[PDB]
């Protein structure tokens, strides 16, 4: 019963349209140094009339505050294969959902909704522990008459001050024909690498020190535009040309952003490991195919062109001191009925690239069992198969699994998702990868789709809402969402336990038992997070 | 706290996503004979797997049941100058909104979601007086094993059988640009043909009684394909022939599908009175203005085309007995200081036409005081000024009034918008105009739309939210809509009241008041209709 409601939120609690007005006019934080932090201003109008809401901070210059607007996007159902307690928003969804934030800070107040802002905090390392308190104004009209409510933000800056996260490693497999659809460019035309380079840059600030590259088109489906940063030409028939400049270009300008560790795309087609990868040649202004669609992986025709690339990207390897810091793929996620099919391209690779080590998803035990893959990446539902062998590795997940399970879901709740770099932290993996950072488009399809109306690109329920991107084509590169920020505040987290010297077997991480068995509280992180700030 | 849940409900109140489940496994209708009824089959599922459900009658033959499924469509926002006390759906709204119904019997049941089912029935005159009771048969699968469920209707159909409804004429300005923009046919193809007939059956079929003659392009916009069903030929500069075979095509399909009254396009541009109608020829391939896009209402161009089109016009009148059975448009919605250029060209009109009677949209008291129009239509919201002054006119809304007043908008709950033949009943209207059936595109461009995606033209929050359409795009006709339906069984409560000889002075209407001040119950209508079919 006021004509404008602001309160207060934890970043760890989505604000659906519909949802009642809050009261809470201060907020208190805990931060370690050298770190983000962040929080939602929330407001709904109870007037009928539109108006406009500007929020500001004020005494927070120091802490380098940057706001943002949650926009919201559709979701028309739930996700498949997740009870009811595991899902975000009961009562709310389906229906519109926050997850874009987008860089405004006046928007308009429509009436009866719940909106917010977020806003992100830098907690810089050379400043003074203890609680630094400042101001967060906001400004609307009613009728004609200006109107404010200033509210009040402390944060508990800790002694403890972050050091890099070491020993672990997270890939995203970007990709770059989705810029060269949702952006209408020419591929690597010089927006490409614009866009490119927002986007390895906004990976390497939430978290991801692995930069992929594209050498190979990563997709079955033929494209007439495809994504292969490797230049392949074939000036007599059989004898192949490399140009290097775009991986070249590309490596150049991830090492000025910050990436030391790179990946590489596959050497055969997935599912069955049974076909060659499409390489293309660019023939007038077109990209052909270099062989046929169908090309056994096993054929003379691909023999004869991996005895000639391979050992020229061991030349562009050593030239360039990749070599150590590189991995390299193979065939993803084999079956098991393909095994000697992989084990012969293993083999192969072992007879053509000795050097080469090998890191490929395998969710089946006995794989890495017989180190098949040199580094396993188990989807987390072989984890604890993987944990028991104790063979060292990966974890990856993507759609499947759901339910109890980790996941970073439109209808995952924020602290069940907050939990991720404590669960790969306390179940020691190596790293974490994930195909969805930006899959923008159409499913297996040179067409373009619209993230923001549809959220799993055109392929709900066997996608799920939310996995294919985390990120949001904006004008000039990625939009960060909701999630984005959340799994960045968790490699947060990870870095957290790390730099305190908690040891995965503390016994405050003790019922973190498998990727499905662990507290999904905000109250538990909440708590946890001050015993190790405060001791330190 | 089952697996699926399925229940009835009345065909008056929404069915939200987020809804809880209900239980009600038998309903009470109530018809007169003669008459169309409407209800609802609603299912919540309440597992994580999709499923299939199908949705079947049994024993209701005699009543030809229409079964069809509610579709869903975004809601942005609330509309503006709505109180909630005069909102529906609040808590479930803003969000996906129950609205296009759509031809499907069988449709995937989603997790932990409300949908439901649209059943319409005929109640034929024939029919036996007394209780007719059928069922509903839900089939849906659950794992592996099929499961069903029948639910009970009971239908007390009375004495009273519905004449005709006598003395009051129902317009909706139905757009045929609309339908060359969304199924981008070629004007007056045999497809835009074959769409145009399939509304114009829908119109009459939801008692919309007069088919309007898109004689002239109503738009002040200049269209590269304007709607504009008279074509024009200007042999020698300012000589114009005309060519009368497509509105005879159109008035002979409107008559043989049982429409007797016409209504005719304006003759001045709209606001102000002042500028002359777009009016095109043919130049080989495209559409080209006959004069200046500027011209002067009063100009000599304009008045030296008057005086041949208006005789040309009733020559075309005599020919087809339409004289007396046509309604007759000079400009739209003119302001109160434009009277006098409405007086100028009403004189024009007298002098030219002498024979022609001009209804018009006019909210200012003046018009009909001064019989400055025919047959005036104020916006309901002035209806009670016309009333005071007992003179005879018809009414219409568009976007506004909002709050209290009646309206057909998404948010308007549907007990509101079946007091509509109820108010015009009581009020003792002429008539109602609407302008807004099938408004598909994008407000005064000539740009395709969305109605599945947007429902204000893109105008939120000038246009709200289901002013320009009460009927989707399907790909043969039009969809219904669940408005549509309600709207047209408040047409057919007038029809109820007159068959009965129920005197608007009866008390039981004593309750309706002003287009403002009315029962906005289900209980009333139910009780009311219970009244008048148990003493018919």
């Amino acid at each position: 019963d006021a004509p404008m409601a602001v309160w207060l939120q934890s970043s760890l609690q989505r604000i659906f349209p519909q949802s009642p007005a809050q009261t809470a006019a201060a907020l208190e934080l805990q931060a370690a140094r050298n770190s983000r932090v962040s929080f939602q201003v929330a407001f709904r109008s109870n007037m009928k009339d539109q108006t406009h809401i500007s929020c500001s901070t004020e005494g927070a210059e120091t802490l380098h505050p940057r706001v943002r607007y949650v926009g919201l996007v559709p979701m028309p159902h739930f996700n498949t294969d997740v009870s009811p307690e595991e899902l975000d928003g009961v009562g709310y969804l389906p229906g519109w959902l926050p997850d874009p934030l987008y860089p405004v800070t006046k928007t308009e107040a429509h009436p009866f909704e719940s909106r917010s802002f977020w806003i992100t905090l830098q907690i810089p390392a050379s400043l003074s522990p203890g609680i630094h308190d400042f101001h967060v104004r906001m400004r609307w009209q009613e009728g004609k008459e200006e109107k404010d409510k200033l509210l009040h933000v402390k944060v508990k800056v800790s002694a403890l001050v972050l050091q890099p996260r070491s020993n672990f490693h997270v890939t995203h497999w970007w990709r770059g024909e989705a810029i060269a659809l949702q952006y209408e460019t020419k591929m690597f035309d010089e927006q490409w690498w614009k866009l490119t380079r927002a986007c390895m840059k906004n990976l390497i600030e939430h978290g991801n020190d692995v930069a992929f590259i594209q050498n190979f088109f990563e997709l079955r489906a033929v494209f007439k535009e495809p994504c292969q940063m490797l230049i392949v030409r074939e000036p007599s028939p059989g004898k192949y040309e490399f140009d290097w400049s775009r991986i070249k270009r590309f490596v150049d300008m991830c090492r000025e952003l910050g990436y030391k560790k790179f990946e590489w795309a596959h050497l055969w087609l997935y599912w069955g490991v049974q076909d060659a990868m499409h390489v293309y040649k660019k023939e007038g202004n077109a990209y052909k195919l270099l062989w046929a669609e169908n090309l056994s992986g096993t054929s003379d025709t691909y023999i004869h062109f991996l005895k000639q690339y391979l050992p020229q990207l061991h030349r562009f390897l050593l030239k360039e001191n990749l070599l150590s810091d590189s991995y390299f793929h193979l065939s993803d996620e084999p079956w098991s009925e393909h095994v000697e099919n992989y084990k012969k391209a293993r083999n192969i690779l072992r007879q053509l690239a000795p050097w080469m080590k090998v890191m490929d998803a395998l969710s089946d035990v006995r794989y890495g069992r017989e180190q098949l893959t040199d580094i396993p990446i188990p989807i987390i539902s072989s984890d604890e198969a993987y944990r028991k062998e104790q063979i060292p590795h990966w974890v990856y997940f993507c759609t499947g699994p759901r339910n109890k399970w980790l996941n970073r879901l439109y209808d995952t709740p924020l602290p069940k998702l907050r939990m991720s770099g404590w669960l790969f932290y306390k179940l020691k993996a190596l790293g974490f990868l994930h195909w969805g950072y930006n899959f923008w488009y159409t499913l297996d399809k040179e067409q373009p789709g619209d993230p923001f109306t549809e959220g799993a690109a055109y392929a709900y329920p066997g996608i799920a809402y939310g996995d294919p991107f985390v990120v949001y084509p904006g004008p000039d590169g990625p939009y960060d969402s909701i999630r984005w920020e959340v799994f960045s505040e968790s490699l947060q987290d990870y870095a957290i336990l790390q730099s305190a010297g908690i040891q995965p077997e503390d016994p405050m991480l003790a019922a973190l038992h498998t990727y499905e068995d662990f507290p999904r509280s905000e109250q538990w992180i909440n708590e946890t997070l001050k015993k190790i700030l405060e001791k330190a």
